[PDB]
This record gives structure tokens, sequence and C-alpha cells, in this order.
């Protein structure tokens, strides 16, 4: 159920955020490769206006999608999950931002603090963990941040549109991309966040 799905763990009651690295480190970014988060899966090529399916939250070139769904084939072709229509994608323009920053239209050096806006929490001001994003507006938070943001307003910390007219959390998934290319661009990130957890537990046995 739902209250499932968002109940947080000992852990995600006290977790503190991941704090920005600002201190002049470029990250490598290698010629003629991509990151996979980053690549339109129909076309092959990086993602260009990027449009993202609501209820899964998968990427694609605006074209390659709306094309794709001109086949009659009325789904998803990353998990195969049933896509009405056009409307049933949002715009994307934090990967947009990403790729043009990464990938200029060809460098092998970007400077983190250039990436950063595109990989923090509006929220903790630290970098997401367990990106979260509410489907209709595209805008994305910490799962820990969020959830708990959704418990005294219904309405987008961003853009203030109404997330659901009574149960926000219905309108929110978990963002599997995002924090993926979140983890690969961050040098440490996901080792920091894995150390925090197990001090945490060892810390907190049962
Ligand atoms: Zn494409
Ligand atoms: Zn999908
Ligand atoms: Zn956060
Ligand atoms: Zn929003």
């Amino acid at each position: 159920p739902l209250s499932k799905t968002w109940e947080l763990s000992l852990y995600e009651l006290q977790r503190t955020p991941q704090e920005a690295i600002t201190d002049g480190l470029e990250i490598v970014v290698s010629p003629r490769s991509l990151h996979s988060e980053l690549m339109c899966p129909i076309c092959l090529d990086m993602l260009k206006n990027t449009m993202t399916t609501k209820e899964c939250l998968h990427r694609f070139c605006a074209d390659c999608i709306i094309t794709a769904l001109r086949s009659g084939n009325k789904e998803c072709p990353t998990c195969r999950k049933k896509l009405v229509s056009k409307r049933s994608l949002r715009p994307d323009p934090n990967f947009d931002a990403l790729i043009s920053k990464i990938y200029p239209s060809r460098t092998t050096r970007i400077k983190i603090t250039e990436l950063n806006p595109h990989l923090m929490c509006v929220l903790c001001g630290g970098y997401f963990i367990d990106a979260t994003t509410i489907i209709e507006c595209l805008h994305s938070f910490c799962k820990t941040c969020i959830v708990r943001y959704l418990e005294t307003s219904k309405y987008c910390p961003i853009c203030d549109v109404q997330v659901h007219k009574t149960r926000p959390l219905l309108n929110i998934r978990s963002d599997k991309t995002l924090q993926d290319i979140v983890y690969k661009l961050v040098p440490g990130l996901f080792k920091n966040e894995m150390k925090r957890r197990r001090d945490f537990y060892a810390a907190h046995p049962s």
C-alpha cells in the first residue's frame, strides 16, 4: 500500500544532506562515449528535447517517442508499460541542461559546480539521495525530503502546482534514472552515502 511504499526507515528519519562539492573539482568526460542514462534508447544518440514518461520516468528524444507511439504500439519502449498518448509524457529540461554541459554541441573536463544545480535537492541543499520525482511537473527531490514536505503541503516545493487533491504521495515516483546519473557523476557520493547507512545500522542493531 501507499503507506508502506513511503514509510521512512530509522536511518531515513535522521538522515542529513550530502553536501555539495564546491572546491574546483573537474570531472572527466570521455570522447565518443555516453552515459547510458543520457542516451535515447530508440535512436542511441544523446537525448534531444528530452521527454519523460509520467508513470515510469523513462527518457526519450521527443521526436523518437512521439514517432514510436504513432506506430500504434501504445507502450513504453523501455519497460513496456502502457503509454496512452504523448500527454503521458512531460518535458525534461533538467536532462536537456545536463546534456548541454557534459556534451557541448566537446571538452574532456567539466567543472562539477556547473553540474551541481542539476544534481541537488532544493529542500535540503545537498545532492539527491533516492531521487523522487513529482510526475505532473517533473520536479525532483530526495525521497525523505519530499515525503516530509508532503506531510504539510499538497503543492510542489518549486512550482506550487497541486500534486494531488487529497493524497499527494499517489503522484510521486522513485526516479532511478536520475539517481543513477547522480551517482555516476558525483565522485564519492555513493560510497559516502552507503558508509553513513552502515555506520547508522551498526549503532542501532536489531
Ligand atoms: Zn532518440
Ligand atoms: Zn517505461
Ligand atoms: Zn533533499
Ligand atoms: Zn513542480
